[PDB]
RNA sequence: CGAGAGACCGAUAGCGAACAAGUACAGUGAUGGAAAGAUGAAAAGAACUUUGAAAAGAGAGUGAAAAAGUACGUGAAAUUG
RNA sequence: CCAGCAUCAGUUUUGGUGGCAGGAUAAACCCAUAGGAAUGUAGCUUGCCUCGGUAAGUAUUAUAGCCUGUGGGAAUACUGCCAGCUGGGACUGAGUGAAAUGACGUAAGUCAAGGAUGCUGGCAUAAUGGUUAUAUGCCGCCCGUCUUGAAACACGGACCAAG
RNA sequence: UGAAUAGGGUGAAGCCAGAGGAAACUCUGGUGGAGGCUCGUAGCGGUUUGACGUGCAAAUCGAUCGUCGAAUUUGGGUAUAGGGGCGAAAGACUAAUCGAACCAUCUAGUAGCUGGUUCCUGCCGAAGUUUCCCUCAGGAUAGCACGAAGCUCGUUUUAUGAG
RNA sequence: UAGAGUUAAGGUGCCGGAAUACACGCUCAUCAACAAAAGGUGUUAGUUCAUCUAGACAGCCGGACGGUGGCCAUGGAAGUCGGAAUCCGCUAAGGAGUGUGUAACAACUCACCGGCCGAAUGAACUAGCCCUGAAAAUGGAUGGCGCCAAGCGUGUUACCUAUACUCUACCGUCAGGGUGCCCUGACGAGUAGGCAGGCGUGGAGGUCGUGACGAAGCCUGACCGUAAGGUCGGGUCGAACGGCCUCUAGUGCAGAUCUUGGUGGUAGUAGCAAAUAUUCAAAUGAGAACUUUGAAGACUGAAGGGGGAAAGGUUCCACGUCAACA
RNA sequence: CAGCAGGUCUCCAAGGUGAACAGCCUCUAGUUGAUAGAAUAAUGUGAUAAGGGAAGUCGGCAAAAUAGAUCCGUAACUUCGGGAUAAGGAUUGGCUCUAAGUUAGAACUGGUACGGACAAGGGGAAUCUGACUGUCUAAUUAAAACAUAGCAUUGCGAUGGU
RNA sequence: GCGGGAGUAACUAUGACUCUCUUAAGGUAGCCAAAUGCCUCGUCAUCUAAUUAGUGACGCGCAUGAAUGGAUUAACGAGAUUCCCACUGUCCCUAUCUACUAUCUAGCGAAACCACAGCCAAGGGAACGGGCUUGGCAGAAUCAGCGGGGAAAGAAGACCCU
RNA sequence: UGGCUUGUGGCAGUCAAGCGUUCAUAGCGACAUUGCUUUUUGAUUCUUCGAUGUCGGCUCUUCCUAUCAUACCGAAGCAGAAUUCGGUAAGCGUUGGAUUGUUCACCCACUAAUAGGGAACGUGAGCUGGGUUUAGACCGUCGUGAGACAGGUUAGUUUUACCCUACUGAUGAAUGUUACCGCAAUAGUAAUUGAACUUAGUACGAGAGGAACAGUUCAUUCGGAUAAUUGGUUUUUGCGGCUGUCUGAUCAGGCAUUGCCGCGAAGCUACAUCCGCUGGAUUAUGGCUGAACGCCUCUAAGUCAGAAUCCAUGCUAGAACGCGGUGAUUUCUUUGCUCCACACAAUAUGUACCUUUUGUAUAAUGGCGUCCUUGUGGCGUCUACCUUUUGUAUAAUGCUAGCAACGGUGCACUUGGCGGAAAGGCCUUGGGUGCUUGCUGGCGUGAAAUUGAACUAUUUUGCGUGGGGAAAAUCAUUUGUAUACGA
């Protein structure tokens, strides 16, 4: 009953498909016990990268404040629209509300979405898009919600506004998003001014915190043991056992556990990557790219031309030094970081020195 | 070749074979060699009518009975509604 | 027709409770009186040191050990009784209606003998109004053959018919 | 005894000429003939590697490798049949069988060894021990109870013999 | 062979029926649950003795004396190396010495012993509960829950307890008294094996009885009770077979990698025949990618062109069919 | 046995390119088989590439260097029949011109490269045995086994030896 | 078919030569640690980041020796080791793209093939239990995957004795 | 082979005399033994012939620490530092080559440095087949010999599709429904080290030397993220060279020889880019007040400081963990009106105690009688939950109707308000229903109309009847960073 060393990550079991295109995360990043109102996460779309030629954050370096080449995902963040701020409190059973406080006017892309009109799946009943529901009487009793003592974290059901980013569809992408803030009272009080229609981007993301890069990754294949775990080939490479593996079980006992080196789905969950440090926030048009060299390929920010398989960016973006899962077209969900490691390098803006602009190709 | 009988069978028995069993077949080849019986008194083995394309499905006649209809005794089960 | 099980009245056998007694014996749950040996508690007096106590006298306040003499108590190992009370096995008898072997008692009769059940149950050959889906709960490891020894992870059936 | 090797490279031996040499060596050209000379196809042989083995042939298929005017390859006719035929040898070879072909009969040869083997109840029910064997998974005999007919103890008291 | 009457071996906190009982006791560690040499201020009892108001013992506090460096091992020996004498001193204590210290002096402490204090303390010897010695790999792993009494000894009490024990009847063969058989003794778990008894097929001397106004059989129901398998009854048959009375044979099935065949199984799963592109339109028709025809392309041309012998023998051909069969 | 990826004597010989009968490619001339469409995982089946240059695996197995024509230049030693294409270097086609008609000599330019499809040698240094060519285990042993031209003794006068 | 025991040279160290026993009587030319060596990482030089191969000898021959022959000695090979030059997907180091299928579908239609049953940890035990004792755990309609057990597809084991 | 013992023996405790400068234990240890144990190395036929296939390594699937290195501590016959030794404690890290078949044997270059033990050593239906059970041929050694050997050499079979389970991915369905997502009662997880800037030329020393402790950065290596300044691939779509033949020829265009061969960018990726440590519980050990026990000291009362691991932070998830709301008439075993009145069929706090008949959860469990076979047949009427105990509706006056008094006590529970904020609760005005105590009167006597019937109180479900009311989608066409198919 031996062991051979840990080639590949064990605990992505089961390797379940992330059906919904936007990433979810049950364990949300807990409160900013500093900022009086925030959100927990936000929204993005994966677009492309640039080489930010700047200078180091770590100030005591041997080559301190030199020229530094760096990755950056420049993800488009249009602000999300509220349907209603749901006032989750407690009861003596559990995490149960009392009322929501609706928004009056929603967006336009609420037409096609609020349903589950898809084949081999359940509906919803005729809870369609909004008429004019509970907000008038509901807005005052969320004050009385904290007076219960039985009171929990108040949240807000949101939807996107799409075309603004170059993707042309008008059926919105849904999610609930938790409201953070100072205390339970404050994430209710200041969130009354949030449900009006649209929220702020800058409430959750302060410039130069960190931002944990969760999104939905690509489904690579039905990947075998070589790529999915990390086995080799045998150098004889004949017969049956080329890209196979050896042991799955063991003689004594016959019954093993969930470590075994088999084939199946790779990637494609709502997989969480850790503290990618936020570079800058730029609202409109600032940085460019497009340089005629081989580096890595096919995602170009305002060159001569545009991006391939996305569209040219004329919106409002947030720049994360690092990355975030998906590929082109894929809609992402940027969660914030609860444990912010390094000291916040805010107040002033971070350096942009110069950047190229030409073709990307020949 | 004929007759008679024995505590001597009634289609897995016994002569290879009860019946077109050496004949649709197989092996160069004296040879091996299976499937395989069946109405009634009289065949009268269904005219005629009606539906469907033939198959198939219903009324009507013949005859002692059609609760005998041609693949024609009695009929069980896996199989199979 | 055997076992379980049977109206209603009377009785045996075996053991105990509770009340009582004999064999045989006297300690006790607790039993008198006289003389001598002993020595505990309360109260008083006296002496000495010290603020807290102690020693001696106290038969002259009240009471006892252990022995001797005299006198008086004394329910039970074993064994039987009461059917007061309490639980059962076991026997006799009931329209009409026998024969043989008995006892004691009576103007009476009972015990004891000796003559005679009813339905299913296991299941091979001549039964009750019957086949049977079937909760819940408890018991619960099936052969022909070898060997001291296989439900066993020894051999040997889809299933039916021929031999 | 009949049929088959296109194409392509060299050339001793024999014989002559020309320059040169005392003479012979040397030395320059032509004429010419013997090849396991020699080279590539026909005919013809089998080193490596992958896929098959319930599939196309009862040892198969793909990629890859050898020889050829010599100890050359091949067809047809005809002859040799089991202790014989036959050998540069490997009992290779003979109808997928060859260390003695195959077919049929005597033959249902035989198996001191192993396995399998068909109603029930009742009466009633042991033994794994031995003298002994060219004798050992056996069996003559003896120990113990089968079956059937007719009949058969000891508890313990006096001593005697032996560690 | 069955229900009662009484109890063994052994159990009662709980899984799972029965004391969370009673009395006394060490110990409370979850002891209970392996282990020696060898060892211990847990903690209790008995016996003997040193020791004690004749001032036990501890802590704290002193005198550390004169002879004197006693003497002697030895290079040196110094109380302080080895070995012997064994005191005086001052006669209310200091030995010719308990321990440390420097080669050693130099330095220091004290049983012996002094001074405060004022009651039971201490060595042996014996016994018990504890306690130290004790490491290995899949999930409690020295119990599931867990228990500090729901542990254990000693003494006691209550409840539970073998078809045996035990009551009485019943089943099996045989004996005696007296037939017909009844009373009735002793035993009855069971494999080989023998005997007895009972059920059994084909067949038969016998054969009358039953039968076409409904025989064997098929199929289905009732269906006695000793394990063996057989009588009656219902739907139905269209000719066969038993009273009586006894004799005879190829005479009872679960099995040797067996035997005669169908049917199951993997399974409607794989296979569906060596990688020389196929696209589009028509004729005919019930049905057309396939026959057949046209347009167009892949493809080979020392053969996909041409063509004789062995061997086979009418398979060519035209006519004619779509069933079995590809 | 088979409507099986098979065994199976044996006939005839055009064009231009490359010796012939390789290859190349059209004629005379013939034809894609007794099932089919769409996507095109894991896994088994084809090629490309940075940097390194043997470091890896029983295993240079696998994989790489190189290649023609013509000229120069080149190693021990012989059974004198030999080794040589050793090593070490240099250049091509095409077109013009030499000559109004093999072939070779002069002359000019360009590209990644003149054999441009196709096609076409790795070399240096030390060492064994059977002389050479040849025979071989039919379903797990291609060799040092045995033969080989040649040589000797012995049987042995053939009416031999056998 | 082709010997033993004993004694013996300056000096560490050795036995030329000599004697004695035994038997029918005791070997030359030339070579050695083997397809044969117990003893032996023997003993020495050179090579190697270590290097016993390459190549240089040592003598310490368990047990070399001339016709089913020593020995001279050139050519030839799908046969056998090492050093040396250029170098290499074998590996470092894996990625990417491509042909065909898997996924999925139609048709007709295999294969040997028939145990009640299908958790694990501890415990007893025909002796390594999903199956038996306790305790923890364990639902069904469905498809694609992958090589660990049970021990597959199969033949009365290959060792081993009669 | 498995079992057994530990033979042959390994390890430790350790008798501790010796000997190391004095000196039983810094160290060395005569002489050996006791317990443990299963490793050197084997005793035994206990259990096995219708299989019990070998070694070193590649690859991938565990657990323990008889402990090499990382956290924490103490001591020396140790000057700091080099050197020497012992305790708490299993989360993680644990090299590259050469000799040799080969770990053993035996050597080198570094590096922070290169552990121990078991587990069918994962381990031939994943893998090599060098190591490892037969068959060409030769030598040594032995026997009369065919031939043999406890001695060596040369060639000489790894077949195929996993029945059941382990098991890794993807869909389909269960207390109205439900697109969409947060709790953390729980499940899976991640992990290491060095150098340099710099601390400091300070501590301490004869001399070589150079400690405590900070702030700062980065390089080996792993996983997840990874598509821009890198490195390459890109048959898709474009660009360079050579041969033959056809389309009538020239020519303009094609098939064909891998993408013919020669050179880029879609589409992907690394040889590459980005990122990564909170609170709680306690041990060795040291003290703190103070014992057991006049002094004393960490423990009996009393009371604190305190370790990688432990344990949680950080991320995934069938209330036993995808929480659960707004707003409202579902994919789906399956019947399906948004209304609500009457009637009917069965079950229940542990569904008791128990027992006979082919047939008891069940009345044995008001009282009395006309009828009346009679210990029969037949006819008529009916009084909670919950609690106490001998038991428990427990309840003594022939029945029924009417009236009066003490003037209290119980329950359901509307209307009206306040407040908790899901456990939904109470109180009181108007209103509704029932009960205590005492007295008095009557008991004759008849129809309308209709029928199949219940352990029918209660609760759940269903049918019949009746009056005012009423709405989402499945398919499929076409596509994605959605991709295996699904979702």
């Amino acid at each position: 009953k031996y062991e051979a060393p840990r080639h590949g990550h064990l605990g992505f079991l089961p390797r379940k498909r992330a059906a919904s295109i936007r990433a979810r995360v049950k364990a949300f990043p807990k409160d900013d016990r500093s900022k009086p109102v925030a959100l927990t996460s936000f929204l993005g779309y994966k677009a492309g990268m640039t080489t930010i030629v700047r200078d180091l954050d770590r100030p005591g370096s041997k080559f301190h404040k030199r020229e530094v080449v760096e990755a950056v995902t420049v993800v488009d963040t249009p602000p999300v629209v509220v349907v209603g701020v749901v006032g989750y409190v407690e009861t003596p059973r559990g995490l149960r509300s009392l009322t929501t406080v609706w928004a009056e006017h929603l967006s336009d892309e609420v037409k096609r979405r609020f349903y589950k009109n898809w084949y081999k799946s359940k509906k919803k009943a005729f809870t369609k898009y909004s008429a004019k529901y509970a907000q008038d009487g509901a807005g005052i009793e969320r004050e009385l919600a904290r007076i219960k003592k039985y009171a929990s974290v108040v949240r807000v059901l949101v939807h996107t506004q799409i075309r603004k980013t170059p993707l042309a569809q008008k059926k919105a992408h849904l999610a609930e998003i938790q409201l953070n803030g100072g205390s339970i009272s404050e994430k209710v009080d200041w969130a009354r001014e949030h449900f009006e229609k649209t929220v702020a981007v800058d409430s959750v993301f302060e410039q130069n915190e960190m931002i944990d890069a969760i999104a939905v990754t690509k489904g690579h294949g039905f990947e075998g043991v070589t790529h999915r775990w990390g086995t080799k080939k045998l150098p004889r490479k004949t017969h049956r056992g080329l890209r196979k593996v050896a042991c799955i079980g063991a003689w004594h006992p016959a019954h093993v556990m969930w470590s075994v080196a088999r084939a199946g789905q790779r990637g494609y969950h709502s997989r969480t990557s850790i503290n990618h440090k936020i570079y800058r926030v730029g609202k409109g048009d600032d940085e460019a790219n497009g340089a005629t060299s081989f580096d890595r390929t096919k995602k170009t920010i305002t060159p001569m031309g545009g991006f391939v398989h996305y569209g040219e960016i004329k919106n409002d973006f947030i720049m994360v030094k690092g990355c975030i899962p998906g590929n082109r077209k894929r809609i992402v969900t940027l969660r914030k970081s609860l444990y912010t490691n390094t000291s916040r390098k805010a107040l002033e803006e971070v350096s942009l020195k110069w950047i190229d602009t030409a073709s990307k190709f020949g």
